[PDB]
RNA sequence: AAUUUCUACUCUUGUAGAUGUGAUAAGUGGAAUGCCAUG
DNA sequence: CATGGCATTCCACTTATCACTAAAAGATCGGAAG
DNA sequence: CTTCCGATCTTTTAGTGAT
């Protein structure tokens, strides 16, 4: 018999608290006579410089060690083509297997193990290897075997500045570890070559293959356009797409030649680009012929690859030059307001244009490109002009239409027919336009440029200068001056003229964009050290001395003391503790012993003296140093840590190998006695007790006795000393004193405390000490933030802060990751059937929408979210979008989104939280693929799709509420843990504990009443024909006297092509028309059923705006206009299939579509619902507006409730699950005839 | 209109909720500007 | 006045790893022997 | 005068997971 109270102490959670030190009596000014802060910025400057001088030489040894890479990928490409043609565990187990033997085989190389190059190059590989990651990257002892790096004098002046502070750069030596490393890591080296490049790589090369076998003239077309490019031209393009040329593309120079084929070779501005393949394939897309349609059926676009890890991208194309401060891109525009006034362009220019009102205009072409924004710019439609052009060639006159639209599409045109074909008023209108652009110009000329680009407003005044030349300089790019067809000499000649002296300001334009969109700088903290290489990195009392951070406690108030080097030397400060009755502080002792399988090994085994003994002599060793008695190793002791091969005897994994199982019990139980033997010998530990420990033999795994073993090596003891002692420190100058602050340790405080200062004061708890539920951890930094009733603004920002983040560990009797977490929630859930379930739904035009149901689906709370406390969150967001989309147009700032959308999460969150606790539900999330989420966020970031799943999973990884006592479960040391520990989205599955993913589509766009759901793709039908074929599938329609309403029947026996291949389980449905009448609410208000709102395609080829429509009425119209007799009640169908008439077929086909559509919303009358197509059989058309609570409200409250039957669904598989698993996600039809099942 | 920090209020020189930091790397999406095409 | 495919710059933003470290090893130097 | 040893401050290192 489980319980929810039972999940809790699972796993182990990370967190980091933040607090500001205030200085502690004269330590402020003993902190700046020593000026240790600006040593500290100046060390910061000086890292940040040198970082890329490092990174010089791993890029150095990365190309090296790539360039003399020889593989073979055949193995590799056949089991992801294995993998991707049925997805089941096994070939998925081949597959990490290949990757894994793929990924050591290169990283072999970097290692000096690999078996295709000889000996000598093994030896200095790995002689190179083993330097990276230790001081001789600064001491040259590495840097010679390379040689071609080169660094000159200040580097490495700069790199002396470094000496005896190598361990600053451990963190980096950690982060460059990871690049070199072969354990599927994502940031490394082998991964990206194996599963980020080659998979596409492989695509590309069935894509290319593909459209050769389809069709062969691209191939006349890939080869002469990379000739063109002239990359690659030792090989041909069929070869440069096969898998032994990617034994190159590792190294970053051939990633960026193959991107730079892929894409083209861009020159500078007003220049025509070399095309690429995938420009050359969307060329051969666009030109609509039907090899264009048969290659839009094929994947018709290549992928790019990934950028190499440490190294940095360089490109063909042009670079434009960037201006580097405001002052120098002022002055140049001055000067080029000076040199433009100077030649005069704006006389000429208007000199020009009056000579269009009397010269031939026979002789002055237009450019066939540019017409279109001719007449974009001269009337409201953009087509006019040519569709002008079009009827005139028609008048002057199926192959003749073609004629006229080959001369027009091509064919540069003189002005006079133009001027003939729209009248006077696109002379008028150009004269006009000329007119005002020359006027704009001449007003960007005269008045003058402000002093500094500080404010936007002298941003957008140099904007609005720079867009009127370039406007200018469209104007100019209008004409056709080429010798091609006839021109007037004088008036090309001037024109070219005025062009080419207007031609450098587009790239000028170019530049001071690049220039003014800069993030503004902003001043940034930096890590304090105080001269010393491990400040706060470990707060033992052994390290005391060394790492230099101690702790004080006083009445309730914390203290941080840090002392210094004394004459730059760890003079050992010392003090007494004294009584308790004493006045003083209390210090915290912390006695802690690391990881035992880091630890033993290291102070045991991995010893150099014994692995000196072993190698020469077979005699057991004694160990005395640090050993309060003589501890013994024998042979096979240091042979089961040392095996010359991966698995250890004592490891499992060997046990998994091999399958001795006798043979692993045997040599893990001396391995546990040895250890224990260990731990009562070694002077740090030989004081703690283990008697809580099982005997050796009753261990199930060493992974477990670890876990078991950690919290008792974890000890926190206090001690008083006198207050006179450490004021005589901290004013002798000896100690720096600080204390750890934030909003809740102030006098003045009431109310409940945060939740960080709850964690803070439940780990210095007495309970805490007793037993260690919070673990201190070490890895503390300093930081230093310089600056940026009576109330103030921003108080925080008007002074220098000192910050302070500590790390602490929660649930720490329990192990570092769980065991089997997803079981254990489904054996809860299936103790448990009558848990209600929350679904929860993302939208755009209302943020978070809330269901909640019973296990029978009832619903017994819904809500929207788009306001909390009396907020509107929405609107927030909506006006911050807006204003963000109007200042990146304008030049402005950006700014922030992410602390507003925190702000709205918090709130969010803590309303989840709270209705779970209060209903000890479970919560479904929909499954969204990264693909859809980052598109709807490119179209609009207002919404939270992503960014509220972390938060949600970060919250139930560890939850206290703070009004629970803290020994209760939920209170700080007994925290509740509901989903699994999270790793990354790429391993998350389909559950993590109470918290479960189900597919996103057909939870909105159906009817909660009867699972109905349109089940015709609309873009099955384009034409008269197929269309008609759609209206022969239907069954028969009439229309209801007694009612109004017309009733038409369906079957998924016809119609099977235009249906989206989901057969429901009700083989007919009963389509109907509801009369347009209208009804009241339960509020009262009147609506009008039936109702759908359309987009306007009348042009049949873009969208417009919305409008209502009334299927019954437009029907009825539509038939009266018909002549179709309908009160009859008989069969419409064949009444009306007869006439062949296309548009009243279009109109019918329109009409079947717009009342098909359930989901009906218009953001501008801020009107969404759902109506029901088909009625239900107890007689009733759905409408979501009639506002009964035994239903949905809204569409996004449909979604919600939908995606609750679909977790509905999958607990109801799992009660019936032996296995106590989960489905691999649910099927579209499953899902539809479950719900079609429990509707009908 | 105060905060380790963020959000929302302002009875309280404050309230409610949230808050894993640092380093490193990759990727995504907008906006502008061109170039080639299509409607 | 829109769309498709590229190219350059700028911005914000997300995702994915690592550490959460005491003690041995070694570099080094001031102080002690031949 | 000429040569080596014990204190002391950096630097690196040790490495576990289901019949």
């Amino acid at each position: 018999m489980t319980q929810f109270e039972g999940f809790t102490n699972l796993y182990q959670v990370s967190k980091t608290l933040r607090f500001e030190l205030i200085p502690q009596g004269k330590t402020l000014k003993h902190i700046q006579e020593q000026g240790f802060i600006e040593e500290d910025k100046a060390r910061n400057d000086h890292y940040k410089e040198l970082k890329p001088i490092i990174d010089r030489i791993y890029k150095t040894y990365a190309d090296q060690c790539l360039q003399l890479v020889q593989l073979d990928w055949e193995n590799l490409s056949a089991a992801i083509d294995s993998y991707r043609k049925e997805k089941t565990e096994e070939t998925r187990n081949a597959l990490i297997e290949e990757q894994a033997t793929y990924r050591n085989a290169i990283h072999d190389y970097f290692i000096g193990r690999t078996d295709n190059l000889t000996d000598a190059i093994n030896k200095r590989h790995a002689e190179i290897y083993k330097g990276l990651f230790k001081a001789e990257l600064f001491n040259g002892k590495v840097l010679k075997q390379l040689g071609t790096v080169t660094t000159t004098e200040h580097e490495n002046a700069l790199l002396r500045s470094f000496d005896k502070f190598t361990t600053y750069f451990s963190g980096f030596y950690e982060n460059r570890k990871n690049v070199f490393s072969a354990e599927d890591i994502s940031t490394a080296i082998p991964h990206r070559i194996v599963q980020d490049n080659f998979p596409k790589f492989k695509e590309n090369c069935h894509i290319f293959t593909r459209l050769i076998t389809a069709v062969p003239s691209l191939r006349e077309h890939f080869e002469n356009v990379k000739k063109a490019i002239g990359i690659f031209v030792s090989t041909s393009i069929e070869e440069v797409f096969s898998f032994p040329f990617y034994n190159q593309l590792l190294t970053q120079t051939q990633i960026d030649l193959y991107n730079q084929l892929l894409g083209g070779i861009s020159r500078e501005a007003g220049t025509e680009k070399i095309k690429g393949l995938n420009e050359v394939l969307n060329l051969a897309i666009q030109k609509n012929d039907e090899t264009a349609h048969i290659i839009a059926s094929l994947p018709h676009r290549f992928i790019p690859l990934f950028k190499q890890i440490l190294s940095d991208r360089n490109t063909l194309s042009f670079i434009l030059e960037e201006f580097k401060s405001d002052e120098e891109v002022i002055q140049s525009f001055c000067k080029y307001k000076t040199l433009l006034r100077n030649e005069n362009v704006l006389e000429t220019a208007e000199a020009l244009f009056n000579e269009l009102n009397s010269i031939d205009l026979t002789h002055i072409f237009i450019s066939h490109k540019k017409l279109e924004t001719i007449s974009s710019a001269l009337c409201d439609h953009w087509d006019t002009l040519r569709n002008a052009l079009y009827e005139r060639r028609i008048s002057e006159l199926k192959s003749a239409k073609e004629k006229v639209q080959r001369s027009l599409k091509h064919e540069d045109i003189n002005l006079q027919e133009i001027i003939s074909a729209a009248g006077k008023e696109l002379s008028e209108a150009f004269k006009q336009k000329t007119s005002e652009i020359l006027s704009h110009a001449h007003a960007a000329l005269d008045q003058p440029l402000p002093t500094t680009l500080k404010k936007q407003e002298e941003k957008e005044i140099l904007k609005s200068q720079l867009d009127s030349l370039l406007g200018l300089y469209h104007l100019l790019d209008w004409f056709a001056v080429d010798e091609s067809n006839e021109v007037d000499p004088e008036f090309s000649a001037r024109l070219t003229g005025i062009k080419l002296e207007m031609e450098p300001s587009l790239s000028f334009y170019n530049k001071a964009r690049n220039y003014a969109t800069k993030k503004p700088y902003s001043v940034e903290k930096f890590k304090l050290n105080f001269q010393m290489p491990t400040l706060a990195s470990g707060w033992d009392v052994n390290k005391e001395k060394n790492n230099g951070a101690i702790l004080f406690v006083k009445n309730g108030l914390y203290y941080l003391g840090i002392m210094p080097k004394q004459k730059g030397r760890y003079k050992a400060l010392s003090f007494e503790p004294t009584e308790k009755t004493s006045e003083g502080f209390d210090k915290m002792y912390y006695d802690y012993f690391p990881d035992a399988a880091k630890m033993i090994p290291k102070c045991s085994t991995q010893l150099k003296a014994v692995t000196a003994h072993f190698q020469t002599h077979t005699t057991p060793i004694l160990l005395s140093n640090n050993f309060i008695e003589p501890l013994e190793i024998t042979k096979e002791i240091y042979d089961l840590n040392n095996p010359e091969k991966e698995p250890k005897k004592f490891q499992t994994a060997y046990a998994k190998k091999t399958g001795d199982q006798k043979g692993y019990r045997e040599a893990l139980c001396k391995w546990i006695d040895f250890t224990r033997d260990f731990l009562s010998k070694y002077t740090k530990t030989t004081s703690i007790d283990l008697s809580s420990l099982r005997p050796s033999s009753q261990y199930k795994d060493l992974g477990e006795y670890y876990a078991e073993l950690n919290p008792l090596l974890y000890h926190i003891s206090f001690q008083r000393i006198a207050e006179k002692e450490i004021m005589d420190a901290v004013e002798t100058g000896k100690l720096y004193l600080f204390q750890i602050y934030n909003k809740d340790f102030a006098k003045g405080h009431h109310g409940k405390p945060n939740l960080h200062t709850l964690y803070w004061t439940g780990l210095f708890s007495p309970e805490n000490l007793a037993k260690t539920s919070i673990k201190l951890n070490g890895q503390a930094e300093l930081f230093y933030r310089p600056k940026s009733h009576e109330i103030i603004k921003d108080r925080r920002f008007t002074s220098d802060k000192f910050f302070f983040h500590v790390p602490i560990t929660l649930n720490y009797q329990a192990a570092n990751s769980p065991s089997k977490f997803n079981q254990r929630v489904n054996a809860y859930l299936k103790e448990h059937p009558e848990t209600p379930i929350i679904g929860i739904d993302r939208g755009e035009r209302n943020l978070i929408y809330i269901t909640v149901i019973d296990s029978t689906g009832k619903i017994l709370e819904q809500r929207s979210l788009n306001t909390i406390q009396q907020f509107d969150y929405q609107k927030k967001l909506d006006n911050r979008e807006k204003e963000r989309v109007a200042a990146r147009q304008a030049w402005s700032v950006v700014g922030t989104i992410k602390d507003l959308k925190q702000g709205y999460l918090s709130q969010v969150i803590h309303e989840i939280v709270d209705l779970m606790i209060h209903y000890q539900a479970v919560v479904v999330l929909e499954n969204l693929n990264f693909g859809f989420k980052s598109k709807r966020t490119g179209i609009a970031e207002k919404a939270v799709y992503q960014q509220f799943e972390k938060m949600l999973i970060d919250k139930l990884n560890c939850l206290v509420l703070k009004d629970y006592p803290a020994e209760k479960v939920g209170g700080v040391l007994n925290p509740y843990q509901l989903t699994d520990q999270f790793t990354s989205f790429a391993k998350m599955g389909t559950q993590s504990g109470f918290l479960f993913y189900v597919p996103a589509p057909y939870t909105s766009k159906i009817d909660p009443l009867t699972g109905f759901v349109d089940p015709f793709v609309w873009k099955t039908i384009k034409n008269h024909e197929s269309r008609k074929h759609f209206l022969e599938g239907f069954d028969f329609l009439h229309y209801d006297v007694k009612t109004g309403d017309f009733i038409l029947h369906f079957k998924m026996n016809r119609n099977l092509s235009f249906q989206r291949g989901l057969p429901g389980f009700m083989p007919a449905w009963d389509i109907v028309f509801e009369k347009n009448e209208t009804q009241f609410d339960a509020k009262g208000t009147p609506f009008i059923a039936g109702k759908r709102i359309v987009p306007v395609i009348e042009n049949h080829r873009f969208t417009g705006r919305y409008r209502d429509l009334y299927p019954a009425n437009e029907l009825i119209a539509l038939l009266e206009e018909k002549g179709i007799v309908f009160r009859d009640g008989s069969n419409i169908l064949p009444k009306l299939l007869e006439n062949d008439d296309s548009h009243a077929i279009d109109t019918m086909v329109a009409l079947i579509r717009s009342v098909l559509q359930m989901r009906n919303s218009n953001a501008a009358t801020g009107e969404d619902y759902i109506n029901s197509p088909v009625r239900d059989l107890n007689g009733v058309c759905f409408d979501s507006r009639f506002q009964n609570p035994e239903w949905p409200m809204d569409a996004d409250a449909n979604g919600a409730y939908h995606i609750a039957l679909k977790g509905q669904l999958l607990l109801n598989h799992l009660k019936e699950s032996k296995d106590l698993k989960l489905q691999n996600g649910i099927s579209n039809q499953d899902w539809l005839a479950y719900i079609q099942e429990l509707r009908n």
